[PDB]
C-alpha cells in the first residue's frame, strides 16, 4: 500500500540501462576528482589597500562568519535552512619581501562592535610581516550558543586584521597609493555542514550583492540629476544632493524616480498670467510631480519679458566674440535661474501652437517669485504663455528636462542653499583618508550656444538599481569598483550605503575618458582607497 | 613562492579551534548524516488527467533528458556547464480496481520528435494498467554521441506515455466522462554526475542563456517606439519595425539606439523659413540622428499655420461631448502626421521664447512635403519657426518626442507604406499556430487632450540587452517567457532570434495589468505556445 | 623535447590587481613549430606544456595569477575569475 | 642561476590531468603509425 520516497518497482530503460563504462569516460574527459569542488579550493573576497597612513589601532579587515564569505555557499545557502562549522579565510600580502610592518590577526567571540583601539591587541592576537613567503590561513571557527545557526544569525564569530607596525616603502607617494594590498581568500572547512533542506519555493533570493552598479563603459554613464554623459570626476570635500539619491536601505528624501521621462500637470489660469502654480498629475509624494529639479532661482524676480544679456555693464551683444570678449557677463534678464523644458501645451480648444515653458521652485507672490527651497506643493513654477485671454483655460501639459537660463554662472549644484530640499539635504564629508566626489554633467543653456557644468552625486544606473534590489552592506563599509582611463592609469571608487561615491586620491586632472569599470570587492570605509595616475 | 590552490601555512583558531565533537551535536538534531539528498528522494515535475475521452495513440506525457527533470539540479547547472548520465522518473496510478485500460511508455532516442499515432508502438514499449498499485519508475539512460554534454542540448534521449487502451468505467454512461490522473516523479539516478566547474562570473563564448530580456514586473516596461508605459498586447499576422529592432546578431537595420534622449540637430533657414532640413550631429549611422522617429507624413501637404478639425462640414469640436460624440474627426490641419519635439531652438540673435517643432521623413518641394518611406540624409524635415527674417540663421537645436498629430488616424505601425525603414523592413508573418504580436503604448496629441495608441515590436529593455549581450537561440526555437496578471490568468510569450514577440492564441481580452513575467526555458516554433484564460 | 619562444609582453607598473596579461585557447599556435606542421594535418590531441621567465632577478616585486578555464566559457577581466 | 632548455618548476595541470586512457582512444579512431605517415 504505502510507497516510501524511493520506493516503486524499476524496469530500467528498455532499450539499453545506463552504463557506468560511459560515465567514466566523461570523467575520462575531465579530471573529475569528486563533487564538492569548493571544499578543496580557496576563492577571492576582497583586496585591501594599506597605504603609508594606517596607523596602529586602525582596521584593514572585518568579516563575519557566514556562507557568504564563498558564493559556491552562497548558492547552496538557498537550498538548506541552517548552516554550521568552520571557515578557512587565506591572506597573502602583495609586496614580495620588499616591505616592512607586522599585521595582527584576531578572532573575536560573538557579540561585539570591535573598535580601531589597540585594547583591541589586549588579547590574544597572531602577527605576521610583510615579508611574508607563504600566505596565511586563520581557520575561524564556530563559536556559539545553539546546536545549529540559521541564514540570519549575526551573533557569530568575527575575524578582524588590524595594524601593528606600520609600514615602510620608498617608493610611493603622497598622492597616489599603488603598493600594497591585502588580498584574503576564504574555505568552507572540513567541518562545514549545511542542515535541514528545503524545498524550492520557498528561495528566498536575498543577499544581493554589489556588482551592477554601475556599467563597465562610460557611454552608459549619466548624472541622476540631467540626462546627458558623464566627462569627469569632480573633488569636493563636501556633497550634497536629494532629488534621486538613494541609499542601500532603499530609500531617499527625494521626491523623484530615477527615470529621465517629463513632467505631466494640469496648469491654470484667469486671464493672462504666463505663470502659475504647476499641479502633480504623477507622483510619489503628494503635490510634487516626478522627476521635478531641485535649483531655485537666485533672488527675487519678475518674468515678464525675453532673454538679455549684456557684456560690460555698459552694452548689449549677439555673439560668440562678444561674448567671450568680455570684461563680465551680467544677465539683464527676468527668468535667470530657470530652465527650459519642451511643453506640449495643449488644452481645450485652444489653437496658437504650444510655445516653451520656463521652470524652477520658488514662492510665488501676485505677479512675481521669490527662492523657496522647501518644496511643497505651493512653490511649483512655470512661465509658458499659454494663450488666456479672459477666462480659465484648464491646459494639461507636459514637460521635459532640457535646459538653463541662468547664464552667467559657472556651475550647478554647488550652493547649498540655493539646493531644493523637502525637509533634510543628504550631506556628507571626508572619511578615513577618502573624499567625496561629483560627476561632471554638461548642459545647454539656451539663447547662446555654450554651455555650462553640473555636478551630480550618482550616475543614474547606479541610482536605478538601489531603488529596487536589496543590496547587502554594513554601515561602515564601501562597494567598491574601479576605473580604467584609457591612458593605462586607474583609481579606485567606493560607495557607502548613502549613495555618495567617495574616491582616496587628492587629484584626478585630464584622463582618457574612454574609460571601464569593475568590481574589486568589499572595503571598510575609514581607509585611503587605492590610485595610480600617469 | 609558487604557492597552489590549497598551499599555506596553518596557524588554526587561535582562541579554539573547529571541535568536531560539536558538530556532531547539529548532526544529532536533526537527520544530517549524508549530502546530497536529491540522489536519494523523488521530486515532483508535473501531473496528468486521463480520461475516457482521450483516445487510443494519444501522447500524454513527454520530456527530454536533461538536468530541469529535478529543479535541485536546475539550481545547480548554474555552477556548472556539463552533465552527463541518467535521470529516474516516477509514475504513480490509482485506479478503482473496477477500471481497465492499460498504459505504455516508451523511451525514444535522440533526433526524434514523436508523433500521436499507434506507429510509435511499432516500437519496444511497457505497459502498465490504471490498477497498478506499487509505483514505476523507468530509468531514461543517456543515449549519446559525444562524451558529455552541455546544458544548451536538446538532441537528448526522451520519455513519452501514451493511451494504448482507453479507459473503461463500466458504471458510466457514455455521455458522463470520468478519468483517474497519473503523477509523475523524477530524481537524478546514480551515473548522473556534472562537469565542468564554471568560473563566474564568466561569460560563456557562444552566448548567455536569455532570461532578463524582460523584466519581470511591469513598470519597468516600455516600447521600443515611445517611451510610454506599456499597457496591453496587440496581435497582427504580421509585425514590422527597424528603429529599434535589435536581433540576437547585436545588429539591425535601423539607425537608433535604446535611449530616449534629446536629439540635437542644426538648421539653415534663410528667409522665413519655418522649416528647412536639419542635419545629424550624433548618430551610429551617417546623417541620421539618433533617436529619430520612423514615420512618414500620410499625404503631401503644406506647412503654415495652427491646428484644425471638423465634423464633417463643418462643426469645429472644441471640447469632448463633440469630439467623443464625433463620427470622424478628419482633420484639416496642415501639419498633420509631426510629432511635437520640445524645441530650445537657440541661435545667435534670436531672444525668444523657442517656438515648438514638428518632423518627418519626407522630402521637401520648395513649400512642402512630399512622403517618402525611405530615410536617407535628406529626408529629415522640421517645423517649428525658428524666427527667421532673412538674417541667415543657423540655429542650433534638440528636441524630444511628445506625442503626435495625426488625429483620427489608427495606431501608428500597422501601415509599412509609411514605416521608415532605410532599405530592408525586419518583418515577421506567423510560425505554426504561434502569432506575432506587437505591444501597445498610450501616446500623446496635440490639441484634444485625449490620446492616441502605439504598436511596439519590443520592450526597450529587450532592445538594450540585444545590444549589448550575445545570446543563443537556435532560430528554429523560442525564448519562452511567463505572464502572469493580478487574477491569474496566464499566457507565454514566444521570442525569436530576429527578436519579433510570438503567442499562441488568438486573443487576449482584457486582464490586471500590474503583471509579471518569468523564465521557463526554450521551446521550439514549430509548436504551439501555451495559454490559460479566463 | 625542449621550449620554444612564443612572445613577451610588459607588465608595467601601470597593471592592476585583474588585467589580462596572456590568454590563449589551446592549439598548435603555442609553438611556431607545431604551427608549420598543423597545415600537414586536419587534428589534433593531448596537452601542451608551457613557461615563463620574468627578468626580475630579485628586484620586481609583485606576483601573477594563473587559471586553466574551460571549453566554452570566455573570461573576462575582472577578479571574479579568481573564485 | 641557469636554467637550462627543459627546466622549470612542474605545477601542472591545475584542475585536472592530462590523462592516457583518454589519447589512445582518439588513437583508435584513426589509427596510428611511428609519428609518421608519408612513408
Ligand atoms: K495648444
Ligand atoms: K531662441
Amino acid at each position: 500500500s504505502i510507497t516510501a520516497p524511493e520506493q516503486g518497482t524499476p524496469v530500467g530503460g528498455v532499450i539499453a540501462e545506463p552504463s557506468a563504462q560511459m560515465s567514466a569516460a566523461a570523467d575520462m574527459a575531465t579530471g573529475k576528482s569528486v563533487d564538492s569542488e569548493w571544499e578543496a579550493f580557496f576563492s577571492f573576497h576582497t583586496s585591501v589597500n594599506w597605504s603609508t597612513s594606517e596607523t596602529q589601532g586602525k582596521i584593514l579587515f572585518k568579516q563575519s562568519l557566514g556562507p557568504l564569505l564563498n558564493p559556491y555557499l552562497e548558492h547552496l545557502a538557498k537550498l538548506y535552512v541552517a548552516w554550521s562549522g568552520s571557515i578557512d579565510v587565506r591572506f597573502s600580502i602583495s609586496g614580495s619581501g620588499v616591505f616592512g610592518g607586522k599585521l595582527a590577526a584576531i578572532v573575536v567571540p560573538p557579540g561585539v562592535d570591535p573598535v580601531q583601539s589597540t585594547s583591541m591587541l589586549q588579547y590574544p592576537h597572531v602577527l605576521f610581516d610583510a615579508r611574508q613567503v607563504e600566505p596565511v590561513i586563520f581557520s575561524i571557527p564556530d563559536l556559539r550558543s545553539t546546536l545549529y545557526h540559521l541564514m540570519s544569525d549575526t551573533d557569530t564569530t568575527s575575524l578582524v586584521i588590524m595594524v601593528y607596525n606600520d609600514l615602510i616603502n620608498p617608493y610611493a607617494n603622497d598622492s597616489n597609493s599603488s603598493g600594497c594590498i591585502v588580498t584574503v581568500e576564504t574555505k568552507p572547512g572540513a567541518d562545514f555542514k549545511f542542515h535541514l533542506l528545503k524545498p524550492p519555493g520557498s528561495m528566498l533570493t536575498h543577499g544581493s550583492v554589489p556588482s551592477d552598479l554601475i556599467p563597465k563603459s562610460s557611454s552608459l554613464w549619466i548624472g541622476n540629476r540631467h540626462w546627458t554623459d558623464i566627462t569627469d570626476f569632480v573633488i569636493r570635500p563636501f556633497v550634497f544632493q536629494a532629488n534621486r539619491h538613494f541609499d542601500f536601505n532603499q530609500e531617499t528624501a527625494g521626491w523623484s524616480t530615477p527615470r529621465y521621462r517629463p513632467i505631466t500637470i494640469t496648469i491654470s489660469e484667469k486671464n493672462g498670467a504666463k505663470l502659475g502654480i504647476g499641479v502633480a498629475t504623477d507622483y510619489i509624494v503628494p503635490g510634487i510631480p516626478d522627476g521635478w529639479p531641485d535649483t531655485t532661482i537666485p533672488e527675487k524676480l519678475t518674468p515678464a519679458g525675453d532673454y538679455a544679456i549684456t557684456n560690460k555693464s555698459g552694452n548689449d551683444i549677439t555673439t560668440a566674440a562678444g561674448y567671450d570678449g568680455a570684461d563680465v557677463i551680467v544677465n539683464n534678464t527676468n527668468f535667470k535661474g530657470m530652465y527650459i523644458c519642451g511643453s506640449l501645451q495643449r488644452a481645450w480648444g485652444d489653437k496658437k501652437i504650444s510655445n516653451t515653458a520656463f521652470i524652477t521652485t520658488a514662492t510665488k507672490v501676485d505677479n512675481a517669485i521669490e527662492p523657496s527651497n522647501v518644496i511643497d506643493m505651493t512653490k511649483i513654477a512655470v512661465y509658458q504663455d499659454t494663450h488666456v485671454g479672459k477666462e480659465v483655460q484648464t491646459s494639461d501639459d507636459t514637460l521635459s528636462l532640457l535646459g538653463y537660463t541662468g547664464i552667467g554662472e559657472q556651475a550647478i549644484g554647488s550652493d547649498r542653499d540655493r539646493v531644493v530640499r523637502i525637509s533634510v539635504l543628504p550631506e556628507t564629508g571626508a572619511r578615513g583618508g577618502n573624499h567625496p566626489i561629483f560627476y561632471k554633467n554638461s548642459i545647454k543653456l539656451g539663447y547662446v550656444i555654450r554651455s555650462i557644468d553640473v555636478f551630480n552625486s550618482q550616475i543614474l544606473h547606479t541610482s536605478r538599481q538601489l531603488s529596487l534590489n536589496h543590496y547587502l552592506l554594513p554601515p561602515d563599509s564601501f562597494a567598491v569598483y574601479r576605473i580604467i582611463d584609457s591612458n593605462g592609469s586607474w583609481f579606485d571608487i567606493g560607495i557607502d550605503s548613502d549613495g555618495f561615491s567617495f574616491v582616496g586620491v587628492s587629484s584626478i586632472g585630464k584622463l582618457e575618458f574612454p574609460l571601464t569599470a569593475s568590481y574589486m570587492g568589499i572595503q571598510l570605509a575609514k581607509i585611503r582607497l587605492a590610485s595610480n595616475i600617469r
